[PDB]
């Protein structure tokens, strides 16, 4: 184990381990390890102790970065406690870093959860990632919050090739006039410090003066999915490429259903008229045109608002061209319209729920004179296929090179996610109360003080 009260240097407890055991010695860091300390413990101990959120979430951050900080390269957060916060002393003791976070203002936790972001750009690259996000209800885990409770995932404990590819097509096929962001690190709640998220791709986002990021009020945010379950290869007896071929020359809705509906478990579902949508898939149609064959009730109201909400705005289909015709340059070959929506009973539109409420507080937190305009989400989804022998080795996306160990990507889908307030409201608490009731039955010797987060 590792230990953030220890003044060792982590570089030295690292020193003399294999890269197994140092993950090992990282993964013990963690919100719920450092809340199990025996030093945590003994002052949990005393009568006048009771711990408030998001103070003792400050309180770790500190301990985190004084351990990991110069391991990782980035040591202003650190910094920034001990002279901001801490009036110029290197605190030590959890009773005084305690105190001094309990008197932190909303701007000072904001300007640290910004630090920590920088630091954690690189996402599952960085060595103190799943670290981090132990104790955290992240937008992966949000759905699951709200609507599952149970044994699947755990709040405490006491792919990517193909995503990068389409964070390429969103930056230089999207948005190549605008500044974009395509690295984010862990942002956790200033607020209350029981949630957080990272988001994969946003356009009109940029790093200020010093040296955070900054979100404009009319930003656009992307969560990326790919769909393995219609990677095809383009040989003789294979029915997914057969009707690909069709969507490629002749780009519109029709082809695009006989696409979806080439296998077995389609990612699209028809969800008629007071009907209750399947948990199955993430894009619903409410047109009987893509029919290829339970009721909502009176206590379905979330959803009903939730559908009402997201049956508007349509998604836009890209088809790209092939690199087997250019050699290597893949570009837009066609754009269309298709009235497909988010399922808003699927685990993804809650994930991106999270992102909206986390991107929108930090937005609220940044200073300036507030402008007119929300951001807009999206769901962006792309879908592969394997490289054959007559291929190029060489593809690109504008001045982009794919790496050839990587599938080619055929099409893309975005899909906008709208967010009634109400809505919003509702599942944040309940997931919030679930966090309390946990926190509450795994440290139950802390004698946890949810008065400030309450307010929240
Ligand atoms: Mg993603």
């Amino acid at each position: 184990p590792a230990d953030l009260f220890s003044e060792d240097y982590l570089v030295d407890t690292l020193d003399g381990l294999t890269v197994d055991d140092q993950q090992a010695v990282l993964a013990s860091l963690s919100f719920s390890k450092f809340l199990k300390h025996a030093k945590v413990r003994d002052w949990c101990a005393q009568a006048k102790i009771q711990p408030s959120m998001p103070a003792l979430r400050m309180a770790y951050n500190y301990f985190l970065f004084s351990k990991v900080g110069e391991f990782i390269g980035s040591e202003d957060v650190c910094n920034f406690f001990v002279d901001r916060v801490f009036g110029g002393v290197r605190l030590l003791d959890v009773a005084s870093v305690y105190a001094a976070c309990s008197q932190m203002n909303a701007h000072q936790r904001h300007h640290i959860c910004c630090l920590v972001e920088r630091a954690t750009s690189s996402q599952s690259l960085n060595p103190v990632w799943d670290a981090l996000r132990d104790g955290i209800i992240s937008s992966s885990k949000f759905h699951w919050a709200v609507k599952q409770q149970n044994t699947s995932k755990k709040i405490f404990s006491p792919g990517l090739r193909c995503e990068e590819v389409v964070k390429t097509l969103l930056a230089t096929l999207l948005h190549p006039d605008e500044t974009n962001c395509l690295d984010y690190g862990f942002m956790q709640s200033p607020q209350n410090g029981i949630f957080g998220v990272s988001l994969d791709f946003a356009a009109n986002v940029k790093t200020d003066t010093e040296g955070r990021l900054q979100f404009d009020p009319n930003c656009k945010v992307y969560e990326i999915k790919c769909r393995f379950k219609y990677t095809f290869a383009k040989m003789e007896c294979d029915p997914i490429y057969a009707a690909y071929q069709r969507l490629y020359e002749a780009p519109g809705k029709l082809a695009l259903k006989d696409f979806f509906y080439s296998i077995s478990k389609p990612a699209v579902e028809y969800v008629g008229l007071g009907k209750l949508p399947s948990e199955s898939d993430y894009l619903v149609a409410y047109d009987q045109e893509w029919e290829a064959c339970r009721k909502l009730t009176p206590l379905h109201n979330l959803i009903r608002e939730c559908i009402l909400h997201n049956s508007t705005t349509e998604s836009d289909v890209y088809v790209l061209t092939d690199p087997q015709d250019t050699r290597g340059q893949i570009s837009i070959k066609a754009r269309f319209k298709a009235n497909l929506f988010v399922n808003v009973r699927h685990s993804y539109f809650y994930q991106v729920l999270l992102q909206s409420s986390i991107v929108e507080e930090y937005i609220g937190l940044d200073s300036g004179i507030p402008r007119l305009g929300s951001p807009k989400y999206y769901i962006a989804t792309g879908f592969f296929r394997k490289r054959g022998y007559q291929d190029p080795v060489n593809c690109t996306i504008g001045g982009d090179a794919l790496d050839p160990h990587v599938e080619i990507p055929t099409l893309l889908i975005v899909t906008p996610v709208y967010f009634p307030r109400g809505a919003k409201h509702r599942l944040l608490h309940q997931a919030a109360n679930f966090w309390s009731r946990s926190a509450k039955d795994t440290f139950p010797y802390i004698k946890w003080d949810f008065s400030y987060l309450s307010a929240n």
